[PDB]
């Protein structure tokens, strides 16, 4: 019968653009996902120029708890300076080249 | 009549189908979008933290009372420096490495 059909063509529409916009949106995102890989490589790169000479000699004199390692430089000034993730104050210790 | 209606009905259940199938795939590509993500993330963090960006030491080597306090550094010559006011020249003293 006419009706029947003619309810079950408007509801199969509406769920046929539920889905084709749901596709467009996980299109683009394809696109933001090779942005942020290529970001993944760049700041990998900063590590990297950060390692690289020219180095200068310091020995530990002291760790601080102020959130500060005393650092006796080489070359003179003594300086308080930060540490990260991936020094350990396990590694620290009076007098620890660095 | 009912054969219009069953054709139309027909086409936009074939095409709701299409987009199923489409979605599933670029949802797994937003997996890897959000992996990637976090990376991006966490090591702008790290070349902060390397970075380690210093101060310098030195030590009240004599006081004055014009609010100036003269400060011999640990680079070597003695300098003028300004008190700041989280840390009075009450709390100073001849001695307090600085």
């Amino acid at each position: 019968l006419l009706e029947k059909l003619k309810k079950l063509e408007e509801d199969y529409y509406k769920l046929r653009e539920l889905y084709r916009r749901l596709e467009d949106e996980k299109k683009f995102i394809e696109s933001e996902r090779i942005r942020y890989e290529r970001e993944v490589r760049r700041l990998r790169s900063e590590v990297e120029r950060l390692r690289s000479p020219p180095l200068l000699v310091g020995v530990v004199s002291d760790i601080l708890e102020d959130g500060r390692v005393v650092v006796k430089s080489s070359t003179g000034p003594k300086f308080v300076v930060n540490t990260s993730q991936y020094i350990n104050e396990e590694e620290l210790k009076p007098g620890a080249r660095v």
